């Protein structure tokens, strides 16, 4: 299995005709949304609508949230469904990933980008990497490292026969996806599927559209009813419901520190009514640096910074927020930043090609990164040197921002804003020492960071004083758009439990394994000849 | 890596005598065991007694409880030795294990196992394998697979090189061993220190002068000092002060599920103190059973179910506690049982080598089995068959004991003794199948089970039914004596978090990996090239 290409979206290309061509069909149009139990479409009283981030006066989706009821309706038939599902051969899983996988890849690419793009706000690229090429990585690499591990088997020896069974986990599995990211919907709910778990999918409200689109597509691929079951809700609800279940066997978690650890310490509350001990996978976020050394390429900083800072208006847990630049290189580094500033074009991303990155998510996020804008105004030690501006009359449009800080434990310096809000602090070069040491103890997280330095001493030096400031660390690279199979994904510290799904490892947190001890001679007698 | 041989210890034979001279040698001797915080031996006021459980009179070490402050102090000393050892080459921390486990194998076999006999009352051939084969394998796999895992590494694309970092924990590992198996104690302390963890050992307080062996040796075999601290301390203090510190990033755990769950609930309890998510690993009871089909060996039944009921006195995780038998083979195969038991001798394991098995382990240990055996002769659906009287004048002596429930979900049924009694339900022949599920639905645990049966039929039926019953399976074999590497060890349901000790996974708990991407060219423009 290879990595997806991904596109290239040139005019006159047929991939940019047939994007185009998917995003008109939206235009104008609304989906009503079931939730999905077995094969019955659902309707609650609880109805809610997405809309297009940057227009959100269009409603793209109606959908409503699964109450108590119907929540634990979805649990009882998954757990009728799961035992023929976890006997069934791991190969035949596997392939109705892999057909999916090549759905998404084919016919239904420019429908899963459109949507990501409509109901998200993303670009034509970052719908690509994500909705297409990330997705479509998961199911083919998951897939694959599911039937390498049948492989990894005991050793035998006469009279006895052993083997490794591994079986699914034993109850259901809550997923919890964010808006940000169509493809870890599709990974937080398929990968436990795959290894023979039964799920209850909660998607993001404001990722609606494109998550039933990855939902239909697997079902059209071959998924047995019962084995994902399409459930948005108020998240305390779920979560209480899930938590509340004597069957909850796993959470796979995608999203903030303080919801996980809520989850978490629910788990823990009725630990005692759990027929086992479920297991909590949480990705939880990340106050990700990019250190420029004095060595650095310049125009390689400037471009690395402002994708990871920017790109999908820094709606990434992977996204560089935090710059540390020594003060010889600042008035150039400040401006080549503030030069490239003025050409980030912020629009519509279906009707404007040229857009670099649209509207923020929805208003409660709109409302948080206006308070981090008005803090910027507000307080001694941060001058805004690009942006500050957002409108919110037609979408939820927040220009690029770029904050110096000359405070490096300044709270902009710490605490993730999910927004577009690059933070900058310059050191002096005589102490670049000390500054990698404050890149490692600033903040509460452990997830992305990159280097930037032409002088590999420095790079040996700062991979080793940095070992635990990043789970996923760049050297002169940015520190976003991880790929599947080159780099599992994740870190510890505040970030999470670092399971690295995008690796060969990830699928062991959905295995129980069982191993079987066959022999194939009589026993013989219950005393030992020693005794005699 | 081949597994330890298992000795025979037949007269005549070097081993024999060299383990007589070794008992000779702590016979009417005590050993002052210290709490060891780096090279340091510490003493506290509050000392304690190990005495040997066959002749409780004989105190055969002196050692002392850690207080709180000796313990936070055990804490700092090791979290300032983790960067060092964590950056020490895999090969190089194998090293000193693989060295270990030769140590154990040769020169220091004769004391290892004549401590586990004394201490804990193992017969020979149970303190063989235990506290020399297990272990050593336990030593010797586990070095193998964590070097095969550094091997394990992501694709590199042009213009980039991915690997990966198998970093250990970032705080203190808490390693809580039970009495029953010195190699446990070994192995929860071991491997987490193998993968670049600093940990403080708790080890059991009826198991000290096996344990402090097993940690002298590890550190003559080289290991460097504060990587294992050696703090036997009161259960709950030890658990409140290591779930207390922020710097908590593990819990390896086997004993009892309630003190599992206490552990889990002050860790969710304290979770947002905690620098990252502890990872908690717990290996509990279970309520194991062996199956008989009308088509079994006989023989092979009554052998391998008087083993797995009665060596070490049932104090197994993986004893066999529930024997179902169908009415056509029950007169056959209960005249043998009787026949047997009547032949098992009980009584000092040192200075009887005929003895099958010895004293239970300690005085409250007693009082729960001496609890049972009152209910076995005074509860309406239960008769005893065999044994049922107990005397601890000596020591912690309990007859075998076979009890006949006409009832299948009896509290005896259901309920972990960990003593040796076995439960007995008699099954009519022609509702076998209806049998299977009872052996599947009875019980809230799912360690070990087996199914004896000539019928291959009926074994892949059996095997289908008891998928989610036992984590370790057999076929024609006893439930006891999992060997590392030929059958990893663990279960689910209320029998812990099932992360199969023994096997190839066990060690991914204990490293949290870190990915690094290196890019060798300039990075280019922040634009796209559809962009224009
Ligand atoms: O249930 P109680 O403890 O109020 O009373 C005693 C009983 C009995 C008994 O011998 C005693 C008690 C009191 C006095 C004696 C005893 C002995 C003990 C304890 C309480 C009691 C504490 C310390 C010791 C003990 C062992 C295991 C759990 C709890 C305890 C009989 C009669 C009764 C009893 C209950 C049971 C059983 C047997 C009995 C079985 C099935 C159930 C049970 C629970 C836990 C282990 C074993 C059993």
């Amino acid at each position: 299995v290879a990595n997806e290409p991904v596109l290239a979206f040139t005019q006159g290309s047929p991939e940019r005709d047939a994007l185009q061509k998917a995003l008109k069909d939206l235009k104008g149009r609304m989906e009503a949304i079931p939730c999905v139990v077995g094969d019955e479409e659902v309707w609650t009283s609880d109805v809610q609508y997405q809309v297009s981030p940057f227009n959100h006066g269009h409603k793209v989706a109606k959908f409503c949230y699964a109450d108590k009821s119907l929540l634990n309706k979805a649990i009882e038939a998954a757990l009728a469904a799961r035992k023929e599902w976890d006997l069934k051969p791991i190969a035949d899983r596997a392939q109705i990933f892999l057909k999916a996988a090549d759905m998404l890849s084919g016919p239904r690419r420019a429908e899963i980008l459109a949507k990501t793009m409509v109901g998200q706000g993303k670009t034509v690229i970052q719908a690509e990497i994500d909705a297409a090429a990330e997705l479509i990585d998961f199911f083919r690499f998951n897939a694959k490292y599911a039937v390498e591990l049948e492989g990894q088997q005991p050793i035998s020896v006469p009279p006895s026969t052993n083997s490794t069974v591994y079986r699914g986990l034993e109850g259901f599995v809550a997923a919890i996806s964010p808006f940000n990211f169509t493809a870890i919907g599709g990974n937080l709910a398929g990968a436990p599927a795959l290894m023979g778990n039964v799920v209850l999918w909660k998607p993001s409200d404001t990722a609606m559209l494109a998550s039933y689109a990855v939902y239909r597509i697997l079902r059209e691929a071959g998924l047995p009813p019962n084995i994902i079951q399409f459930v948005p809700a108020d998240g305390p609800l779920f979560g209480d419901t899930v938590t509340s279940s004597e069957h909850l066997c796993g959470i796979n978690f995608t999203g903030s520190v303080p919801t996980f650890k809520h989850l978490w310490k629910q788990v823990a509350q009725n630990l005692d009514r759990f027929h086992t001990f479920p297991r909590l996978a949480g990705e939880c976020g990340g106050k990700n640096f990019h250190f420029v050394h004095r060595s650095a390429d310049v125009e390689s900083v400037v471009s690395g910074t402002l994708r990871s800072a920017f790109e999908y208006g820094g709606q990434k847990c992977s996204a560089c927020s935090r710059l540390y630049v020594p003060h010889s290189l600042w008035p150039q580094i400040k401006g080549r930043l503030l030069e490239e500033h003025s050409r980030i074009k912020v629009g519509d991303p279906a009707e404007d090609f040229g857009t670099f990155f649209s509207a923020v998510i929805d208003a409660k996020s709109f409302a948080r990164i206006k308070k981090w804008l008005e803090h910027a105004r507000s307080s001694p030690s941060l001058t805004i040197l690009a942006g500050g501006k957002c409108d919110d009359s037609v979408g939820y449009f927040v220009e690029p921002c770029i904050v110096e800080s000359k405070d490096p434990q300044e709270p902009i310096m710490k605490e993730e804003i999910f927004g577009p809000v690059l933070s900058v602090y310059v050191y002096p070069d005589d102490k670049y020492k000390e500054t990698l040491q404050l890149v490692d103890s600033t903040t509460s997280y452990g997830l992305t960071g990159a280097v930037f330095s032409q002088d590999k001493d420095v790079v040996q030096e700062a991979t080793k004083v940095l070992r635990n400031a990043a789970g996923n660390f760049y050297i002169n690279d940015k520190s976003t758009g991880s790929i599947v199979g080159q780099q599992p994904f994740g870190g510890a510290r505040a970030s999470g439990t670092n399971d690295k799904p995008g690796g060969p490892h990830y699928i062991l947190r959905w295995t129980s394994p069982q191993v079987i001890k066959e022999t194939h001679k009589p026993l013989g007698d219950w005393s030992y000849a020693y005794m005699q």
